[PDB]
């Protein structure tokens, strides 16, 4: 009886954490959107302090050129990848929420037409196999909802640690192969800036 | 006499490049305390769920610590270095357009005291002379504020090239070297990942 409560404390936590994890991952996701144009006007004004064309303008369009599509790339591998997973996952949960308040009600039904056999402690039986249909009809209600959740509870907690395990394994990854990738480019800059000086 | 007007025209710009520079590097500065604390928050949602201890907490908090250094030290690197840099050198400008004035009102009154040449064209000595010590009076106050500015506008417009070209040379050495050193501890992060699932 009161393991089911226990089954509720942690579906109402795993809801929290998932939606903070969303929260600060679309956070994350923004920042990313404000380094790229930020880094972007940079490399503008650059192209503007360059006319006619001098010691390699060719190396520094192209630079700023796909330091914008790493960005891009990054941004949106993160949009399609790991948040879209992420909101999937956080979908599975108001239905779960409206079948966790349905049994609660149909667990009331279920003990007010059980605490009803006060009428066989007398009796009419025409009554007794009234409220029998009545009783028998709200413990196979009760079982259909209580059946399901007592299964679907504790084996949406436990694919929870392995859920944000591999959330952050796909995140650190796209991170890694980004910025290994752009400080290549940056480099590229750098060395066509010693060139002019 | 048209050939200072060419001056003034590139001060004008140089201080509008200048400024603009300074705008787009607050910009991208900015926009990497946004990436920092937008990274940190994301960092610290994986401590929360991560208790009590499970194959290398050390080896998350030792990797979320020092991805913070390193953001931290990048962002104060720009700030104390490229964007001072920066800021004094458009500091100059305020004097300098001070003086542009100055010495344009010094050559109304020149050329004021100057046609006043009709007094020597009848004559009385005594406001010939008069005329004299204010027009040679106008003549030094005027040559005293264009003498240094005729060298001080084409010399500044001449550190402009190689101004914008150390600044780019010094940013992209900074990011380069934090994408190249983040890019190894975001990678830590993800074998630390792949040894839990
Ligand atoms: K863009
Ligand atoms: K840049
Ligand atoms: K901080
Ligand atoms: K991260």
């Amino acid at each position: 009886d009161e393991q089911f409560e226990e089954y509720v404390q942690n579906f109402k936590r795993q809801e929290a954490e998932g939606t903070r994890l969303q929260r600060e991952l679309r956070g994350y996701l923004a920042a990313i959107k404000g380094m790229q144009e930020a880094s972007m006007k940079l490399t503008e004004s650059l192209h503007e302090v360059y006319e006619p064309d001098w010691y390699g303008r060719e190396d520094v369009k192209m630079v700023g050129e796909k330091c914008d599509v790493l960005w891009e790339d990054f941004h949106q591998k993160l949009v399609d990848g790991s948040l879209l997973t992420l909101d999937t996952y956080l979908g599975q949960f108001p239905d779960i929420k409206n079948r966790i308040a349905k049994r609660s009600r149909k667990l009331v039904d279920y003990d007010s037409a059980r605490h009803h056999l006060e009428a066989l402690q007398s009796k009419d039986e025409s009554r007794i196999s009234k409220a029998e249909e009545e009783f028998q009809k709200a413990q196979k209600v009760f079982e259909e909802f209580n059946v399901d959740l007592q299964e679907e509870l504790p084996s949406l907690w436990s694919r929870r640690v392995g859920f944000y395990v591999n959330t952050f394994k796909n995140v650190s990854s796209l991170e890694a192969k980004f910025h290994k990738e752009i400080a290549v480019l940056c480099h590229k800059l750098y060395e066509v800036m010693t060139k002019l000086g």
